[PDB]
């Protein structure tokens, strides 16, 4: 469903926990296409809370499974993400999304 592969490496003990904010820097894309976003252009970070479905599936496991400083290519396949619906406006249906996601901080 997602793919994780990683850019910059994080200290490898420190994971997200059930019930946490996670503080991340994300830059969003079609499979081989268009950006769609980046919170790293407006240098502001991006924070979301597991376990309250707040973002796409394949969002959620891939910043789950990394550990805090780690930078990593997420790609999540249609039915982790915005499936046959897409998302109006900006995602089309069946779409392949890439994530370039840093965990910045846990709290
Ligand atoms: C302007 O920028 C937007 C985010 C944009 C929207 C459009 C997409 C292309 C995108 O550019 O992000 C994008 O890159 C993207 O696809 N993202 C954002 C990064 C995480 C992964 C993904 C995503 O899931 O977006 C999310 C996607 C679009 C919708 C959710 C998908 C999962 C599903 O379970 C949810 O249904 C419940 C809806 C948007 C978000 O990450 C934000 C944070 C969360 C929500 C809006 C809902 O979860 C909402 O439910 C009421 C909440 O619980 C929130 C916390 C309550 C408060 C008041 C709302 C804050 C809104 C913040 C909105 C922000 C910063």
């Amino acid at each position: 469903g997602v793919q994780v592969e990683t850019i910059s490496p994080g200290d490898g003990r420190t994971f997200p926990k059930r019930g946490q904010t996670c503080v991340v820097h994300y830059t969003g894309m079609l499979e081989d296409g268009k950006k769609f976003d980046s919170s790293r252009d407006r240098n502001k970070p991006f924070k979301f809370m597991l376990g309250k479905q707040e973002v796409i599936r394949g969002f959620e496991e891939g910043v789950a499974q990394m550990s805090v400083g780690q930078r990593a290519k997420l790609t999540i396949s249609p039915d982790y993400a915005y499936g046959a619906t897409g998302h109006p406006g900006i995602i089309p249906p069946h779409a392949t999304l890439v994530f370039d996601v840093e965990l910045l901080k846990l709290e």
